[PDB]
Formats: structure tokens, C-alpha cells, sequence
């Protein structure tokens, strides 16, 4: 009863089925002028009517075999629910009608002898949203209901669905998968299309809770039906054009992209690669040759084929005559033959060749839910062994004692099912867990089309193992993908480009994480990895190169020590101690010969010793460069007509005071400075307050301008070959010297704020001998 | 039938019901050992019976008065779903049992005459887990349900869902404004947690998708349940605890945060504020007083409050033996008394007090689900009443035709709600829209303590207005909030303190953009907001701060025109002026007299006019500084013993041709030097290649030297008073001065890169007037 397109057979223990033999009811809404019939089922599925095939021969295979039940026949009240809830839900209250006693106890059949035989088990529901439906009215009368297709996480919470196991993996497994491909291409702006029914919408919550641990930032997310507005179609495909986005995960059903597809095809809306949910990845409606513009390169996914044998043999074998027991078959025949069956549309003849047309009823590669199918209804069967096999003081029920098959319940049925262990054709175990479902293997699929008058082939490009360890389970095969349809290199889809390792990384207010501006950081930036989000600091010893990158330029090293531009200078207080020496022989050979000779050689070798990298000591031994000086211009008064003489200790023992004093207050120690920034390692001895200053006036200032007032009135006065004359010459030289000594030592830093002193000291040594010692020998 | 505890009453036309009278179904899950029985309802909802109270009060009151309905009587069949849709469906299986005929013609009543008499208008299924199972059902047979308290956006979708109208405000609206307040009180960054049914789960969502167009970045998301396991409540909380963010977003229900609530409490998690949804704002089982160490301050929503006159009085009315039409008044009477009603637990009498105890079924300040209750049995009587007053070739049907009452169907009282406008007792107008539903306002309480034996109070701090414009909705009068319970100062929920206006804001890598750290920018920064996320570069007359905020340092004006450094040298070269007139006047009165006075005086005048900040003129007027010294140099020739003098032009001419051929090259600019960065703004006038230096060198160092091996001679040779002599002196003050010029003009810079050469002209023109006339007028 019920509905009047039926697939009915007697039997001892009857089965029942859903499956979705129409894609959906027509478009007609009711405004309920008239009383409301029933709405009638418009497009045609040849994949549901195989699914169909797949329930009726497997039931026809176990009342053939006689070593799986036998004396005990199998029937089926299979309907058709056209992937809507209302006409599931009126076929599954036909099948709890004699199971409807325990609250109304006034059915009292009243129109059938067994009274619409009690089924002991359904199989079907398809979609997410019909089994969700379904399983709630299965679940009072604790009828098992083993569902081939939906694979939604709501329908493992065993507290509301008391009795759903089903034969397809879950979705928190392919909602992983497709966040792993996208970390494994290394992308991080996507966007999300799910279809708003049970199905979509707790399956791409998976996938954005698991596509931010990995930083996989979502652009947009937006939510279709196959009932949806031309507003709600226009804003959806106008989200995707005013985005900048590749890759688009769409986790959706078939018919329910399909508004979808239509108009971003008929807006050709190019560029995008779709991910694809395992719904629509293998589809017969969304895979079409005129749809390759935009769908192209969909790396979608797929369940594990099965084998199932003299399967395509029984497909062939169908008839809309000897089929006594299918009341689809006529449909069937009609609406792949174009025939209108008597018993615009030419009259048929019923004699056609069924392998002649093409059509996804018989144009197969892989039997994918069709063995879930198949392996479904083995599941009922190998329960039903089991309850038909128990020894008694064996079984699962209480005390041990099974129940008998003549009088079996459904309930039994349920318990035997959970406690499933049998195998399949292949050699593999299945077996329902806690929560009721099976575990498989993905196949990645891509979308090629083929090149000879073939509609679109998918190529498998990879697996996604669920069984190996978390982070090792996919293995994309990547020189066979074909992005878009025909490239070859992996397409870009981040946000913002990866800038270079000069820059670094600069945020935009308003915008998430995977998104930047990237801009040069400044003075020891040295952004050494290649999108650094703060470039460090570099040592103090070391500065940033032109292009911003790791730091090997180290600072300054000014000394001049052996240099070109101080050697020379080294070779000329040589040849001023050469010169002292040639004079210093010719004076010893042929107090005023000995001090005013010996101290006069070391204020000029003397001032060899400040050149170079200064230490310590050569901080510290700038002191005699004035306390030699200081005792080498004792010859001013010891030379004299005016001269008990070596009390030049009255003199030379202050400035020797003040050199022991002062060696503590201006301190010992150079003083590198910064005062560049790029090569500044400096050396600079840094004289503490008035120390050195004090002892130059005192010495070098003063000897000289007290020998000045005494030689004014010897200068008009010829003694000696006018020794006085050239005393006060050498004593001008001096002056001139040191006047040009301190505003050149005071505007200078560093390799020149040393070169001076050392120049002027030679300079005033030079010329104190040349002027004296030459009048003196040569006379 | 069904259920044996129904509220059963007889009448014309049946309504029926659905109400959540026990909180839940006990915890014994079946091992299905033995042959599976109904399951037990647990705990009492005081507030689910006095929902009931509020239906059948209102069928009541349609019965007593005679201008609504006459001469009709409404009864109502009213069971019980005790929160869970087997219990919901065992129940609306007895409502669609005579409508059980269009899939099913093998029903044939056979147990009864009026065969259940077909129920009108279904009125109930609180949950919204439960409104989705029963509307699917309800669905079919169109019978039309309006249901009080279910209120979430899936149900809005009337493709599925083809007969159910609701009387309570859609859940678009509330995490609209969960997100309003959020941005109102200034957080970026909360966390959610929701109900997993139907309820929290597409509820959050909104919330999400409306809380990052605000920029309210989430932190955690976790789902609970009512049947969740130990180890998803500690990992829940072990998330709660785990995370830093103050605002929890909780979109629950009533018994679905106990199980979470519970064991926080035992784990006294405090500091947190948990917005609340609607479902829970207002709970018997959550507001306990034990809980208000984490729970208080819990801002939630409520509906608006109704006024059903009477219904206080009405409900006293109640007793376990008057009431012969009300089943679960002895199961209310024993659960309120603790007795054991008879016809551990002493028997009860039957004569106590309801006002007496305490409980929440008389002890309430507002009804506001309750009135839904009320305003939805009023909408099955204003749809009734418009087919009772249907005049022919005027209604809604075919033609205008409308139907009797006498033979009344569920699909025209469905027709009719869909139509409906009418008022309340305050009123208000009501009617649904084209999802049917209907729309109103919100008033935002807070969980005060109350301090004097009272469990909890909530205390109305705003409304929500969905009727005004978008963005101008909510009102937060935030002066009753109590944070926390006691608090009054509004807490920091960000994710990272928003840092000063001397920094700028840098990026954590894997972590969201809500979270930063913040770094400071250097040289020329100027951060001048406070949270700016890039600071920007000042222009190039400004430096930053010490404080790096906005540059309003400007650089140097290096110029010392007026200076106390450069006026006193202008005064010296006012002295040199004045002492040369001085001169030339006792010359006068007392072409050596002429030239080299003239051109002597314009040496030590134009002397002055390279001072202050330079120009093109000022810049092209050093020129005249070496054009008349080679003027003014001419003495050394001209006034010799050795004496066609006036060929002067023969090297004069020669300087004045070196200078118009050198002012193209050498330019007349001023060139603006960036030699430090803070205050380096300069002015050097970047002498070309070689001009100036030749043209030095070509005068002022060739005539005073062509001049030295002419007067070397005559430098032992008395002459006119020795002045030859003294012109040999005042030649060897001007070479000193030109030795001291120029390695003191290479080693400075700027400031002292002109003082140095504007001294040495003084210096030099000084002493040749200083040298000569003083000697050559004295004498
Ligand atoms: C889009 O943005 C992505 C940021 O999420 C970029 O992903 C980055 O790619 C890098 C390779 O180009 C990865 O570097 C790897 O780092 C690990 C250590 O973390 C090393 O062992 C690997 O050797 C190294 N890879 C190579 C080739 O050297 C980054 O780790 C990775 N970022 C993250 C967060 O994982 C994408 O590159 C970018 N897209 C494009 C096209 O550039
Ligand atoms: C948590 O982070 C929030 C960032 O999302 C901070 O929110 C910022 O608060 C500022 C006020 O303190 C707002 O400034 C306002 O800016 C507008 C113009 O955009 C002006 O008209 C207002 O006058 C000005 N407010 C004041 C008081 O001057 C920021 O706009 C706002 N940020 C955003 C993105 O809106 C929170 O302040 C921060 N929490 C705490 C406690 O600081
Ligand atoms: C799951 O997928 C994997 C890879 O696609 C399959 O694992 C292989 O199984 C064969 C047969 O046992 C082994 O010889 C290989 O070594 C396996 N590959 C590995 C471990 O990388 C497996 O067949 C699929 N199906 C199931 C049910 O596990
Ligand atoms: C919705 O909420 C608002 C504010 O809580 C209420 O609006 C006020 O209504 C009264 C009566 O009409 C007016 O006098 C006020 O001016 C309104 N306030 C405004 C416009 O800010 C309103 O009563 C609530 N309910 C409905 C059904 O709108
Ligand atoms: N899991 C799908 C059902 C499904 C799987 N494969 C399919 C192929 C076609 C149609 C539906 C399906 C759903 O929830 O809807
Ligand atoms: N909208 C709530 C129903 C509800 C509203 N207020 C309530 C108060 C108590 C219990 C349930 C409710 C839900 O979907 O579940
Ligand atoms: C797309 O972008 C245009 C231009 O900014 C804008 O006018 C339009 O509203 C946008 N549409 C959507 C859906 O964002
Ligand atoms: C869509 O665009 C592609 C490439 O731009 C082009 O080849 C194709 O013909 C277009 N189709 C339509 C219908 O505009
Ligand atoms: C043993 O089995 C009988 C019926 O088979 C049952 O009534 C009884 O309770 C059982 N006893 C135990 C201890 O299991
Ligand atoms: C039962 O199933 C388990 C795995 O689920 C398997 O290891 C075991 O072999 C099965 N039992 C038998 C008897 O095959
Ligand atoms: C909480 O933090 C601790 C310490 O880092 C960690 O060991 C634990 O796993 C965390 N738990 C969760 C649920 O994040
Ligand atoms: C919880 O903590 C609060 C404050 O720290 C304290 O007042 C209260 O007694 C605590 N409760 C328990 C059970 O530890
Ligand atoms: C008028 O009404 C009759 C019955 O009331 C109906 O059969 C007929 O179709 C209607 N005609 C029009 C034009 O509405
Ligand atoms: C019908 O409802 C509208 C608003 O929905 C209201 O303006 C109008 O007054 C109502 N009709 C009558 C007759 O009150
Ligand atoms: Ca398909
Ligand atoms: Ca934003
Ligand atoms: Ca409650
Ligand atoms: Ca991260």
C-alpha cells in the first residue's frame, strides 16, 4: 500500500527499502484553494534505479544460495522516496503498520489477514535529510535501519537514533581530508559552499574547525539549497566574483549545486578549482561536457569501488513484461527509450536493445554506493544467520537464550546487528562500532575530460589512507592533475603575496592574519629568514648591508698604524732622529751637550710613539710627549749669556708632578665613540678635564714666553755668531707651531685629531734642532 | 490512547498539545537483552505545567464566552513530551490517526465510532529538536502547528516544513544582538559555546557569521549536550580554563548547560561573564542560588512579557480530584506536597495550601512563554472564528467558496492562519509572515543576588528594539549591571592590551589579528594615533621626539648671522674698518696712496659680507674676497725701490678674467648638505672643482711669493725707514696666516667652515695696514 509505484515480493521475512528513483518533487506550491493532493515526482534517476537493481538481486542471490538461510525466503516492499522527507515519511508509515499497536491499541487491523506482513528491516533513506526524518520513526519500533549513503556525524548520536547503522564513513574524516590537501598544495585563502540540509552544514563545521588549526583563514562561507531564490543564486555568485579566491571547498549533495552551476556557467564565471565533497564529486549532473568552462580540475573524492559478480549481467536482464515483481521497470523502459508503453510518444514495441542507449543506468567504471548497497542487505542477511544458528545457553539475549526465527522481532535483528563479524566477496571485515558505521578509504578523483566523444572522465590521482598514523594519511600523485582543465603548475591562491627577505611583514586593520602589506625595515634590519614578521636588531660590531639582508658588514677599524698616510709620517720622525744623530755624533766627536742632546732625541723619537690603535699604554704615554718637551726647552735658558745650571728640576720635576698627578684624573684608557653610526669604531683617549691643557700652558707656553721677555733685548744684540738670533728664530718657529697646533687638534676626530699632535710635535722638535745645532756645527 | 497520562476533554472540534511536563527521559540505555519497554520520564518542570495551565485556561475561556465560537465547544487532547522525540512522536502518531487513510486505506478503524476524533490544530512541541520531528509528520496530513517556544531558523524554511506557524521571534534576531552588545561594550575576544541540537547549532552559527563583519574574533567553540560523556565536559572545561577571554557566549537550553554548569561549580571557574541565550536567561535549573560564584552577572534575553487576566486565580484553582479532566494533576500534587496520593511518602489528605510552598509554578513575576501558550490557542480561535463568519462568493478558497464548520479540515484551518489579523487583550496586532512567525522585542536582563532570602532576581537593564533602523537597536542602561555579581567597573575581555601611542602594532605568526605585540618605530616615527598599525615618516624639515610621538622638532637654521659668535668678529672687522680710516685720513691730510688704500679698505669691507645664512648673491659674492687682495696686493710692487705702475691690470685683470670664467663653474648656489640626520638643515655653497683654489693660489700665494725673492734682497737693506723691512714682515704675517687658513677650512664644516676663512682675511688685511702705515706715518 501507500504509495501505488511499488517493488513488492512475498516472502517469510520482508525487508523494505528507500531509494531515490526521481530527483525531486516539481515546483508546484500549493496555495491551498483546492484540497491538497499529492505532488508528483519530476526528473529521472538511472543511479537510483541501479542502486534498486542492487537491493532486489542481492535479495534474489540469498533465496538462491542454499548455505545462507535456508527453508526461509526473503521479500521486499521497496518505494521509491524522491529525495524528499514527505514522501520517505509516507512510505515508512506503511512500513510500521502492524508494529503500530503499542500506543494505538485500536488498530485492530480490520483489513488484512497477516496484516501488512512486519518488516524486519529497512534499508535505505539516501539523503542526510531523510534518514534523519526516517530514523525517528524507526526508532520506536526499534526496526534496524541500515542506510547506504548518508554520512552525516548527527546520525552517530546514539541517544536519539536508536537503531541507524550504516555502510558508509562518516564525515569527520573527509572534512580533514579536504584541509589536508589544502595545507599539502599551500594554500591559505579559501572559501566554503555547503548545501543547507543535514549534510552540508554539520560538514563544513568540521572543516572550519579544522582548517584554522592549521591557519587555513576562510574568505567567505555561504550556504545553497536546490530551492534557493534567484536573489539567494545572484548573491552567492556575486560573493564569488567580488572575492579573490581559487580555491572553493563546496560540500553539497547533487541536485543541490545544480541552480548553482547553471548560472555560474550561464555568468561564466572561469578560474575557480573546486574541491568537491564525495556527493557531487562522481555526479551525472554536475559533470556534463558544457559545464567544462568552469568545472574543470575538481580534485573531488570517492568511496572504495567493490566487485560484485553477474551484477552487469543482471542490469541487461530487465523487462517492463517479465518483471512481475517491479513496478519501476515500465517507468524505466519509457523514460530511456522515449516510449510511451500501451497496455509525440511513439507507441513501444517492447523488443529494444538496452545496451544501445547511453545513459548512467549501464554506462558504469566503479560500483561505489552500489555495493553499499549490496553489503547492506548482506548485513541484514548475516544477522539473520546468526539468529537462524544460535545453540541455546549461547545467544546475546538475557540468560543466554536466542529466539527462534518463525516469531523474530525486529528488535533481535537490531541486537544481532550490532554484534556484526562477517566477511564480504573480498576478504574484508565489517563490523559496526559503538556509534554504528563503517570505516573506508578515499580514492581522489580528478576531472578530466577525454578526448574522443567522451562526456568527462575522472582520473584517480592519489588515496587518503585513514588507518595510518595522523599527518602521514594523504598522497596526492600530483603529476596527473590537470588544473582548470589543461594547466600543469599549481595555481597561486594565497592572499597577499609572500614578500621577499628584505621586508618584512605589515598588517592591514580590518583584515585577517593571512593577509599583509609588506614594507623594508630600517638601520640593522637584517631580515634573515624570508617573511619575517619583525626584523631583529644586529650586533653592535656589525651594520645593515644596501639590501636590507643578513648583516655580515662590520664597523670601522681607523687607526693607521702601518698605513700609507701615517707611515710616511713614521718615516719622517725617522729621518728627524737620523738628523738628530748626524748632529749628535759631530757634537760628541768634535749640561747644554748632554740633556739639551739626549732630551732633545726623545722629544723626537718620542713622538713616534702615539701612532696607531692606542691601549693602555699608548693612552697613558702621552705625558711625555710634554714632559720631554718640557726638558728639552731647557737649552732656552741654560744656553744663554746670562748664565747651578742643573736646577732644571725647578721645571722639569713640576711637569713630572704633573704628569703623576694628572695620570689618574685624565685617565688611562681610550674611549671608543659612536658618533657615525655605519663605521664608527673609534679610538679617542678622552682627556679627563683640564689636564693635559694645564700642563701644556704650564710647560710648553710658559718656558718659551719666559725665555721671550729675556731674549727681546739679546734679539738687536749678535753673541756668539748671534746665538740669540737664532734662539728667537727657533723660538718664532715654536710659536708658530703651536699656534698652529690647537685649532686644528680642537676641529678634528679621530685618524686626524692624533695626526695633528704627532705632526706638530715633530714640527716644533724638527726646527728647535735644525735651527741651532746647524748654526752651531757648520760655523 | 497512546501515552495513559494524557489532559482529555470532549468537544466539537479537538485541538491537542504538546507540552514538556518532566525534564527528560531516565539513563538507562537498553542492552536489548530483553524485549525493549518504555522509558521513564526523571525530573518535574513546574514551569512545563503551568504551560499547560495556560492551554487549557484559554480553551476554557473560548468556551465560556459566547461572542467567540458559539454553539461550538473546543476540546483538546494534550500529551506529554518529556524533551525527547520518541516521547513526541508516540505522541502525534495518536494525533494523525483518522487522517491515517490517504497512504494507508487498509486502517478501517474498527476500534471506535468517531474512529479518534480528527485533531484541528496541533499546539506545541517546545523544543526545537522536537518541532522538526513533529512538523515532519505534521507535514503530510497538513494539519497546522503553532508551536510557543521553539524558535531557531531552520524551521523558517517552508519548502520542508509545509504547515507550522510559531508565535515566538526567530533566532536571526538574537545573535544579531549578541553581537551588538559585544561591540557595544568594546571586547574582541569571546568564546561560544552551544546546545547541540537544533537549537545552539545553526543559532551560533549566525552568531559567527555576524561576529567578523564587526571584527569580534572567536576564541574557542565547543558544543555540549544534555547526554555528553565526562571526558567532553573536561575537555570543555579544560578549553574554558585553558584560554584567556572573559565573554562566554553560551546559546543553550535549560537542561543542556546543567551537566557544564554543575561541574564548573565544582571546579569554581570564576571571573568569567556568560552571555546568555534566551532559551536559559530565565531557567529554574541554572539561577540557584549555589551557582552565583561563576554564575552572576549573566546579561540574557527575554521575551516580552504578557497580561492574561485571571489566569493567577485560575491557577490555585487546581486540585488531584476536582480536576476529572487533567491527568497529570496528581502526578503535580504529589511531586509539590511530597505525598503519596492513595485511592518513606506519607498518603496525602488532599486539603493543603498551593500557595504555600515555594516552587515555580505560582512563583513568578512575568509570563512570558506562557502568554505565547495563551496568543497561540487565541490564533486556532481567530482562524475558526473567520471560517464560522464566512459569507459565500467571499472567501479564501476556489472561487471564493468557502467551507462549512460543521465538516471542518486541518488544511482550511491551516489557510485561514496563514491569513490571520487580529489583536490581543493589550492591543497589539498579530500576524504571520510569509515563513510564519512573528516579530518582538527583547528586554535585556542581568542575575541579581537578591539580599534577603530570595534565590536569584533578574533585573531589567534595556531592551533590543528590532523594529528601528539597523545599527540604532540597542540600549544598554549600564548603570544596574552588576559584573561578576558585585563588580561595577567594565571588564578587559581583549586579547592583547592596546598598546600607547609611541608604538606601533607587530604580529604574533599563528595567532589571530585580535592579538599583536607591540613595538616601538624608529627615527621619524611620529605614531600619532594611539593604536596605529603602521606609523608613518615625517616630512624632511621635522625630527621625531624623544617620546617618538608627533614631530613637531624641526631641524637646524645653522646660520649665525646676529649671533653672539659671529656679531663680535663683524665688530672686529668694524675695528679693522675704523683703524684703516683713521689711517687713511692722516694719509690724506698729512697710486700707493690711492689704489692701495681703496682697494686695502674693500679687503677688510667686503671681508664682512660673507656672514649670516647664504644665497645665490651671498653666494657668488666670495669672489671679491680674492679679486681685492689681489688688488690690495699690489703695494708689494708698486711701493718698492726697484721703480707704467699703473699696470696693475696686468695681474688685476688677470684675477677679474679667472673670476668671470669661474662663476659659471664654480656656481652661484647654495647647496643644502645632510651630513648628521636631527638638526643638520645646512648651507655650504659647494665650490665647484679647482676655481677657487686656483684663483688662491694664481693671486694671493704668487704675488706675495714672486714678491719674496725680490725683497730677499733688500730684506738686509734699510730703505726709506726700513720699509722694505717691514713689507718683508707684513709678508711673512700674511704666509703665516695663509698656512693657518687652510687646513683648518678642510677639517670643519659649515658654521665653521666660513669663520674660519672671514678670520684670515682679517687676519691677513689687518696686518698689512697694521705693518705699514702705523710705520710709515710715526715716523
Ligand atoms: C601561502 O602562504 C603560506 C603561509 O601559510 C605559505 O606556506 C609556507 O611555505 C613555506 C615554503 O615555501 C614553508 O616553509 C617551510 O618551513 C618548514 C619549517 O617550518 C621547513 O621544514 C620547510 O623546508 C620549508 N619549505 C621549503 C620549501 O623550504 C612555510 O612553513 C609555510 N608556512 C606555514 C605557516 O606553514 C605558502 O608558501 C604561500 N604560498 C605561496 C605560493 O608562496
Ligand atoms: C579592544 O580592542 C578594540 C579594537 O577592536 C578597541 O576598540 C576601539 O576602541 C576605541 C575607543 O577606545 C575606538 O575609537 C573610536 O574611534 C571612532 C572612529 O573610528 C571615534 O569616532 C570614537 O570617538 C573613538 N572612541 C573614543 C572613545 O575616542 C576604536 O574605533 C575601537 N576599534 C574599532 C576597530 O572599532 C577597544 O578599545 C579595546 N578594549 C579596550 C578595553 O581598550
Ligand atoms: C586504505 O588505503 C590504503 C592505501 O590506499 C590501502 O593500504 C594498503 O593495503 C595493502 C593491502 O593490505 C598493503 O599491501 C599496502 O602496504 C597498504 N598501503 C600502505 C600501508 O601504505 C588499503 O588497502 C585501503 N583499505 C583499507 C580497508 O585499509
Ligand atoms: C519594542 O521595543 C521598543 C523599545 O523597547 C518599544 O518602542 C516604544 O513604543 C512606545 C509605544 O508605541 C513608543 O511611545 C516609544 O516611543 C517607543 N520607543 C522608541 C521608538 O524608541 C515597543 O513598544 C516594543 N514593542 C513593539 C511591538 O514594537
Ligand atoms: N552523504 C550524502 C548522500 C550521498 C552520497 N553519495 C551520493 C550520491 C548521490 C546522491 C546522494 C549521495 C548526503 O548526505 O546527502
Ligand atoms: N527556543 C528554545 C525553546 C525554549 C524557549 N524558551 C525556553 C524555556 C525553557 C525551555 C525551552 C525553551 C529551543 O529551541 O529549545
Ligand atoms: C560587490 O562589489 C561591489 C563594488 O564594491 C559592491 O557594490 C557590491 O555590493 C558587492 N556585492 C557583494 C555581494 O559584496
Ligand atoms: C567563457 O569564457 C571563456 C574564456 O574567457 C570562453 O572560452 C568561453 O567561450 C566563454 N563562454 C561564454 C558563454 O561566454
Ligand atoms: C534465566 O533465564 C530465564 C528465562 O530464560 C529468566 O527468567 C531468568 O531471569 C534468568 N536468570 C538469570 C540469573 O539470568
Ligand atoms: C571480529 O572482528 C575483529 C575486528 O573487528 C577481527 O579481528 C576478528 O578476526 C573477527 N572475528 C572473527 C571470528 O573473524
Ligand atoms: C591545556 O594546557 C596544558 C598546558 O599547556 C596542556 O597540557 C593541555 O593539553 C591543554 N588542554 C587543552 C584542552 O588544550
Ligand atoms: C571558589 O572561589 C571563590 C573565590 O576564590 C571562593 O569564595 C569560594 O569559596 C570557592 N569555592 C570552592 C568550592 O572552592
Ligand atoms: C467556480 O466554483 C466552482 C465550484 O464552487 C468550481 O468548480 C469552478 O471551477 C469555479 N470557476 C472559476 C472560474 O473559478
Ligand atoms: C492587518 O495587518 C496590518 C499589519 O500587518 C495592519 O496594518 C492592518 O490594520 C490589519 N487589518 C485590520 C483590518 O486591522
Ligand atoms: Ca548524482
Ligand atoms: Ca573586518
Ligand atoms: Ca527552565
Ligand atoms: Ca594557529
Amino acid at each position: 500500500y501507500g504509495p501505488d509505484q511499488r517493488a513488492q515480493k512475498k516472502g517469510d521475512i520482508i525487508l523494505g527499502g528507500l531509494f531515490p528513483i526521481h530527483f525531486g518533487v516539481a515546483a508546484k506550491d500549493q496555495d491551498l484553494k483546492s484540497r491538497p493532493e499529492s505532488v508528483e515526482c519530476i526528473r529521472y534517476n538511472f543511479r537510483g534505479f541501479r542502486w534498486l537493481q542492487a537491493m532486489i538481486f542481492a535479495i534474489e542471490e540469498i533465496n538462491s544460495s542454499p548455505a545462507l538461510l535456508p527453508n526461509l525466503t526473503l521479500g521486499y516492499r521497496i518505494f521509491d522516496t524522491c529525495n524528499t522527507v514527505s514522501k520517505a515519511l509516507e512510505a515508512t508509515l506503511s512500513f510500521v503498520a502492524q508494529n503500530k499497536i503499542d500506543s494505538l491499541n485500536l488498530d485492530e487491523f480490520c483489513n488484512c489477514s497477516e496484516h501488512i506482513p512486519s518488516t524486519i528491516a529497512v534499508v535505505g533513506a539516501t539523503g542526510s535529510g531523510v534518514s534523519t526524518a526516517v530514523a525517528n520513526l524507526l526508532g520506536l519500533f526499534y526496526i534496524p535501519q541500515v542506510s547506504y549513503a548518508s554520512s552525516s556525524r548527527l546520525l552517530s548520536n546514539k541517544n536519539q537514533f536508536k537503531s541507524f547503522l550504516r555502510t558508509i564513513p562518516n564525515d569527520e574524516h573527509q572534512a580533514t581530508a579536504m584541509a589536508d590537501i589544502i595545507e599539502y598544495f599551500r594554500w591559505n585563502w579559501v572559501g566554503t559552499i555547503a548545501a543547507d540540509d543535514d549534510y552540508g552544514r554539520p560538514g563544513i563545521e568540521k572543516f572550519r574547525e579544522e582548517a584554522e588549526e592549521r591557519d587555513i583563514c576562510i574568505d567567505f562561507s555561504e550556504l545553497i539549497s536546490q530551492y534557493s531564490d534567484e536573489e539567494e543564486i545572484q548573491h552567492v555568485v556575486e560573493v564569488i566574483q567580488n572575492s579573490t579566491a581559487k580555491v572553493i571547498v563546496v560540500f553539497s549533495s547533487g541536485p543541490d549545486l545544480e541552480p548553482l552551476i547553471k548560472e555560474i556557467v550561464r555568468r561564466n564565471i572561469t578560474g575557480k578549482i573546486w574541491l568537491a565533497s564525495e556527493a557531487w564529486a562522481s555526479s551525472s549532473l554536475i559533470a556534463m561536457p558544457q559545464y567544462f568552462h568552469v568545472v574543470g580540475g575538481t580534485i573531488g573524492f570517492a568511496l572504495k569501488a567493490g566487485q560484485i559478480p553477474g551484477f552487469r549481467e543482471f542490469l541487461k536482464k530487465v523487462h517492463p513484461r517479465k518483471s512481475v515483481h517491479n513496478g519501476f521497470a515500465k517507468e524505466f523502459w519509457e523514460e530511456t527509450f522515449n516510449c510511451h508503453l500501451q497496455e509525440f510518444r511513439p507507441l513501444c514495441t517492447g523488443d529494444e536493445n538496452i545496451s544501445s542507449v547511453e545513459t548512467p543506468y549501464i554506462d558504469y567504471t566503479h560500483l561505489r554506493i552500489s555495493y553499499n548497497v549490496y553489503l547492506a542487505v548482506y548485513s541484514i542477511a548475516h544477522a539473520l544467520q546468526d539468529i537462524y544458528t544460535c545453540l541455546p545457553g549461547r545467544g546475546l539475549f538475557t540468560n543466554g537464550s536466542c529466539a527462534d526465527i518463525k516469531k523474530v522481532e525486529a528488535w533481535q535483528v537490531l541486537k544481532h546487528l550490532r554484534h556484526l563479524n562477517f566477511t564480504n566477496n573480498m576478504g574484508e571485515q565489517v563490523t559496526f562500532d559503538e556509534c554504528g558505521d563503517l570505516v573506508g578509504n578515499y580514492s581522489i578523483i580528478n576531472w578530466h575530460l577525454s578526448p574522443e566523444d567522451g562526456s568527462i572522465v575522472f582520473k584517480e590521482v592519489g588515496y587518503y589512507n585513514v588507518y595510518a598514523k595522523k599527518g602521514e594519511r594523504l598522497f596526492i600523485n600530483e603529476e596527473k592533475i590537470l588544473w582548470s582543465g589543461f594547466s600543469r603548475e599549481v595555481p597561486f591562491s594565497n592572499c597577499s603575496r609572500d614578500c621577499l627577505a628584505g621586508t618584512r611583514k605589515g598588517i592591514i586593520e580590518g583584515e585577517p592574519t593571512c593577509c599583509f602589506e609588506c614594507v623594508e625595515c630600517p638601520d640593522g634590519e637584517y631580515s634573515d629568514e624570508t617573511d619575517a614578521s619583525a626584523c631583529n636588531k644586529c650586533p653592535d660590531d656589525f651594520w645593515s648591508n644596501e639590501n636590507h639582508t643578513s648583516c655580515i658588514a662590520k664597523e670601522i677599524e681607523f687607526l693607521s698604524w702601518t698605513e700609507p698616510f701615517g707611515i710616511a709620517l713614521t718615516l719622517f720622525a725617522v729621518l728627524g732622529i737620523f738628523l738628530t744623530a748626524f748632529v749628535l755624533g759631530v757634537f760628541i766627536k768634535f749640561e747644554l751637550s748632554y740633556l739639551l742632546l739626549f732630551s732633545l732625541l726623545c722629544c723626537f723619537s718620542s713622538s713616534l710613539f702615539f701612532i696607531g690603535e692606542p691601549q693602555d699604554w699608548t693612552c697613558r704615554l702621552r705625558q711625555p710627549a710634554f714632559g720631554i718637551s718640557f726638558v728639552l726647552c731647557i737649552s732656552c735658558i741654560l744656553v744663554k749669556t746670562n748664565r747651578q745650571f742643573l736646577l732644571v728640576f725647578l721645571c722639569t720635576f713640576m711637569q713630572i708632578v704633573i704628569c703623576v698627578i694628572w695620570l689618574y684624573t685624565a685617565p688611562p684608557s681610550s674611549y671608543r665613540n659612536q658618533e657615525l653610526e655605519d663605521e664608527i669604531i673609534f679610538i679617542t683617549c678622552h682627556e679627563g678635564s683640564l689636564m693635559a691643557l694645564g700642563f701644556l700652558i704650564g710647560y710648553t707656553c710658559l718656558l718659551a714666553a719666559i725665555c721671550f721677555f729675556f731674549a727681546f733685548k739679546s734679539r738687536k744684540l749678535p753673541e756668539n755668531f748671534n746665538e740669540a738670533k737664532f734662539i728667537t728664530f727657533s723660538m718664532l718657529i715654536f710659536f708658530i707651531v703651536w699656534i698652529s697646533f690647537i685649532p686644528a687638534y680642537a676641529s678634528t676626530y679621530g685618524k686626524f685629531v692624533s695626526a695633528v699632535e704627532v705632526i706638530a710635535i715633530l714640527a716644533a722638535s724638527f726646527g728647535l734642532l735644525a735651527c741651532i745645532f746647524f748654526n752651531k756645527i757648520y760655523i
